[PDB]
């Protein structure tokens, strides 16, 4: 039987028989030797069959050559099994991701906020925790200890790039009474004179937006990040983070500021 | 900023920034033209945000360069969330066939049979429907029952590849006096004679177990795929097939006999 009859046989391509017999995976039973051509034999269609039914399991090739060349591979139909679930948890997740973004991209015209996940590493922050008045009384007491640092700690030089954020710790929304954390990222450990704590925050997976504009319409991501951790069977870890990265200092104008908001997850 | 601080800023490699730069997505604010030196802007990371975001959705890069300035574009999440939803089912499927792969090699110290689904397209066939009283006289029955087909049909043909077979329209177990229907595949239509008729029969997707050996070991493989039909969440559309490929008409020795058993089958 040569390739052409054994390839509508096995209801298959020529081009997998050169594959599979150029990898070693399905060798034809005689070699022409002057001309090539590849003959088949019953008994590689045997063989056949069981490379098709591996394959029809998402089994990639090399992994169907070890289990039909060397016996005893239960190991291996393990690691398939496990990544199959994982693979099945993650495309759950990717379901409820899409099915969310259409239904925000059918809610509003323009999607002004698109939701990342990403992880975050550890750092070495400087952190003064404390309750604020409010959200506009807090951006006074910052440069403050942005000078009063820098004096008290000399040759202290923060990362690159600069993670300066905002703990949160407040379990509720409130305008007046908030209980909040300023931190900013170091290299190294320093001294803890003052209201000024050195702490390491571990790293954390947390889904994020970026939110480009005045400081005032950020109860619409922080909803829509709600809404995210809502929708998508997400729980929040740990306490929210703000992260400023252009603001006044780089940029006179305020509507072109961005600072990204971090929610610290896990899927439950 | 150049490209080490901004791939540091994204946590994110540099040879992805220079495929993004290449393939048109995220082109870079300022590209040096005396040394080519790429330096970014915030408003590239909110460019890449978005692009995470949605290479966190599964899309691919090709989709992503159409759907992140073509912002209209809609039909293409419904798309990718049809697309998803079938690669899940599929792997749902794929899923619970390793958990009944294992359960088998725990069953049986060998994996004797191995299912694997095929599409059977459709064909003209003669087909002879009738009851038989046992296996050896059917097995005899059939050649002089083909000379005389192969006879009294001038012109007629046989198919490449040769698709000879045979239908069990009953509904409970029969060892004996069994409603047997043989067919075979012909290029075209031919006369009908006496209770030997022509019909075409449908393309169906059937699950498939070739079974090397003597034939009386036959019905452990349709146990193996009653369990394999049961277990795996399939259901019988049609009455079973059993496809002659390698029998008394090619090969002497009981031994090396190979047919294949053809379920039509599909998923609940
Ligand atoms: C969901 C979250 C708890 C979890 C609640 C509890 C504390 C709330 C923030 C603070 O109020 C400060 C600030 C007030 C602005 O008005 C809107 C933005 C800020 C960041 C709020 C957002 C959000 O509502 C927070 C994080
Ligand atoms: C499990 C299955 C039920 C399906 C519903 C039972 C019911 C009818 C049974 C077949 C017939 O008896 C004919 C034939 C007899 C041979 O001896 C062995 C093969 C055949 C094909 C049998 C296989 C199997 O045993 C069948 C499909
Ligand atoms: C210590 C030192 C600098 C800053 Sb800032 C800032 C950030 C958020 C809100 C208000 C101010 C800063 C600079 C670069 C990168 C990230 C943050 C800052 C610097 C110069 C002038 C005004 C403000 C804060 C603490
Ligand atoms: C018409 C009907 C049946 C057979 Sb065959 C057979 C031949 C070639 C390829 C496949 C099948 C047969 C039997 C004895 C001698 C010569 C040919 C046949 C036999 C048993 C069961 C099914 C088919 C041949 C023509």
């Amino acid at each position: 039987s040569q390739i052409g009859l054994f390839s509508k046989i096995c209801r298959v391509t020529i081009k997998t028989l050169h594959y599979y017999n150029k990898i070693g995976l399905l060798v034809p039973a005689y070699i022409n030797p002057d001309n090539g051509y590849r003959f088949y034999t019953s008994d590689q269609l045997m063989k056949f069959h069981q490379i098709a039914s591996l394959r029809q399991l998402g089994f990639t090739i090399t992994e169907i050559v070890t289990l039909t060349q060397d016996e005893n591979s239960c190991h291996i139909i393990e690691r398939r099994r496990l990544e199959i679930q994982k693979q099945i948890r993650d495309m759950a997740d990717m379901l409820s991701r899409i099915n969310h973004y259409l239904q925000h991209k059918k809610k509003e015209r323009i999607m002004l906020y698109q939701a990342a996940l990403k992880e975050i590493p550890e750092c070495i922050v400087y952190s003064k925790r404390f309750i604020v008045p409010d959200f506009s009384s807090y951006i006074k007491l910052i440069p403050p200890i942005g000078q009063e640092v820098m004096k008290a700690n000399p040759g202290l030089t923060l990362t690159t790039p600069a993670y300066c954020f905002t703990l949160y710790h407040d379990k509720e929304y409130k305008e007046k009474n908030m209980d909040v954390e300023f931190c900013e990222a170091v290299n190294d450990f320093g001294k803890n004179e003052g209201n000024i704590i050195f702490q390491v925050i571990p790293a954390i997976t947390a889904v994020t937006v970026i939110h480009k504009g005045p400081y005032d319409s950020l109860r619409n991501a922080y909803i829509y990040l709600m809404q995210w951790v809502e929708d998508n069977g997400y729980l929040l870890t740990n306490s929210p983070r703000e992260s400023y990265i252009d603001g006044i200092w780089n940029k006179q104008d305020s509507a072109e500021w961005m600072t990204e908001i971090q929610f610290p997850v896990e899927k439950v």
